[PDB]
């Protein structure tokens, strides 16, 4: 059966984690997958999730299966976070959320759902976007089309072009948005652009699918939610695939959410019984540990307060590394002005490096970066700043 | 978009857990989902997994993403368990295993894999089988066909009919087998039938897909693996979807395995790079907690010894409840001979009850059973035995 199955390509982000692992050089530097590291270049488990696990160890009685949609407290907390405490989507019982295995699991459950219970034929993703977006919607049966987004000469969002591009998406089509910290560019819409974009979506009949994986990483929890809340206010229907991997440092426990919203209580509940059927034909019901940890921190005032300080510490450490990086590239003789990266939000820098400069940096300096030129600023510490900056200048 | 999406049917097993939850009667009894309960009708978290979690709490340093296939130690331990320590599939590096979100996740990753990288059009499942089998392969794009299995008058496996049925499956087709504790019948093949079945599979060119979810629940860990090992010895290719939900009482942590085997090292590795690509387009990489717990117990002698005693305690408690149940139905005036259930292996009893007796037992006695007549003997305690037996006799 398996004789002429040919080898799949390496995953553009996960394939690097493998190559990095196999390298033997003592000074190599990672800069690839979006995982946060602290001042010491370690990825610690947050104190607040560690307190939550101790509690879960003392207080669990069973490992008996959760329902298809996960922990109720988990989806209620998620709706508060995404839409505001006492939102009208919450109060009119317009939103239903299933607990999924990460935000990727949320993107596929949504895909599956739409592919099997909707007229959708086409999802619209930005150019550039997360590499795996194309792969999840194509597995579902959906076609991926791209829209204009980034002006690379100017290092800005090209809103006119983004409008004109999207001008050929039909009514019935899904349009994917990043909630905040666009991946890979780091450039987000303004509030005024998000609302212009919200009102155009509705006069054209696009169903919005938000990928919200970095809430708390651009300006704050709530501030980062404004764009989505501006869409929630205009729209009868939305689906948001959200994650807790980064903002909770809970990467390998796989914890996210697919929250579905329709015009009313009856429609949302009927639409969700099909979403729960897609889940049951895939992994059946979700992993408890990580999601019980989120629910515990979010449920407890003391434990929530510790967590928000932790996430504030992470936004601030990335912001200092971002500034450090353009400062050191300048005084290391960078033969280009790199201060546009000061303006990007998130864990990353979309540096401008070509595929072959990126290739040469791993092959002879051992600094690993994604081939789109995307580098992880949260992977930068004061201790490896001068080494990677010296490497970059040597290839420019 | 969502206006005319109609409601999905209730899941035949999970829908009952919901109905049970909503019932208000103080004496209701569950008997539906296959979850083990102890003498007190509780589903405890095993002492050995509780010791493993304490250790993981002391000793973890990060929640950083696992690779697409999970924990290496986890897949190596899984191969020992499934095929024998020092097996030639292990020694010739013929087997590769991905860590999945339960055995359902393993069944779908396999489905996805085959649907996208193989000529397979049709999976063959027994009649009766696990209700969700049909649902996972149909989501993948695969057709489900059924083969003959159980003689209901005689309460036996009808091997002639099972042979003749399967006589119209072509070369290239998948045939699903249950490793041990057939669900729902509890009737397994003999060693002699498993080997007859193994040698027929190979002269006909069926690819075997084993669902192995109850290892340790019929006779012992190793004894329960004989059938699969008899197939492993004849076959160049196999795929086994295995679970640790029941034998580790780790139901909601979602822990299982899809292990793939090809004719040699090169083919298996090339076939697995595509299997890892199907995973990445679905939930991306697996939940660590449950799988790190399995790997820890299986890696440690002290902790392994405690676990095997625990699983031995569970096989034995179900065997005493099985015997109790036919004894009490007889002295409660059962108007049928029920001692064929003494012979079935596993958590269940395929009782013979019709859909309307099963319906009437939940509607006026509140004992919940699956509508195929399947009742969970591991849900029976000495304290609810007489109540449910009295209920059953009243409906016969
Ligand atoms: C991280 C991320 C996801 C998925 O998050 P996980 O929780 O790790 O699955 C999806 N899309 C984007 C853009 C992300 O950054
Ligand atoms: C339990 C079971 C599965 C899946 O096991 P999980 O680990 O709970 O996903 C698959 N098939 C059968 C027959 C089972 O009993």
């Amino acid at each position: 059966m398996f004789e002429n199955i040919t080898a799949a390509p390496a995953d553009p982000i996960l394939g690097l984690a493998d190559l990095f692992r196999a390298d033997e050089r003592p000074g190599k530097i990672n800069l690839g997958i979006g995982v946060y590291k602290d001042e010491t270049g370690k990825t610690p488990v947050l104190t607040s999730v560690k307190k939550a696990e101790q509690y879960l160890l003392e207080n669990e009685t069973t490992k008996n299966y959760l329902g298809i949609d996960g922990i109720p407290e988990f989806g209620r907390c998620t709706q508060e976070l995404l839409f505001g405490k006492g939102s009208a989507l919450i109060n009119d019982k317009r939103a239903r959320t299933a607990q999924t295995p990460g935000g990727t699991g949320a993107l596929r459950v949504a895909a599956d759902f739409l592919a099997k219970n909707t007229s959708v034929k086409r999802v619209w993703v930005s150019n550039p976007s997360w590499p795996n977006h194309k792969s999840v919607f194509n597995s579902a049966g959906l076609e991926v089309r791209e829209y204009a987004y980034y002006d690379a000469e100017n290092h800005t969002l090209d809103f006119d072009a983004l409008i004109n591009s999207l001008n050929e998406a039909q009514a019935g089509d899904v349009v994917l948005f990043h909630g905040c910290c666009h991946n890979p560019t780091g450039i987000d819409p303004t509030l005024e652009q998000w609302q212009t974009l919200a009102q155009l979506s509705v006069e054209k009949g696009w169903l919005p699918l938000f990928d919200f994986a970095f809430q708390g990483f651009a300006r704050g929890l709530e501030e980062d939610a404004e764009g989505l809340r501006a869409f929630a206010a205009m729209h009868k229907e939305l689906i948001v695939a959200s994650s807790y991997s980064k903002n909770f440092g809970l990467y390998n426990e796989r914890v996210g959410a697919c929250t579905l919203v329709a015009a009313d209580s009856e429609t949302v509940d009927r639409a969700f019984s099909q979403m729960k059927a897609a889940i049951r034909a895939n992994y059946s019901n979700p992993p408890a540990h990580g999601a019980s940890v989120v629910a515990t921190i979010l449920s407890n005032d003391a434990l929530r307060a510790i967590w928000e300080q932790e996430l504030t510490d992470m936004r601030q450490r990335i912001q200092r590394m971002r500034q450090l990086f353009v400062n050191t590239l300048q005084e290391k003789g960078a033969n280009r002005d790199f201060s546009f990266i000061i303006k990007q939000n998130g864990m990353f820098s979309f540096s401008g490096l070509t595929k072959e400069q990126v290739l040469r940096l791993r092959e002879e300096f051992g600094v690993y970066a994604v081939a789109s030129g995307r580098v992880n600023v949260a992977g930068m510490t004061p201790d490896n700043m001068a080494p990677l900056c010296e490497a970059i200048v040597a290839v420019l």
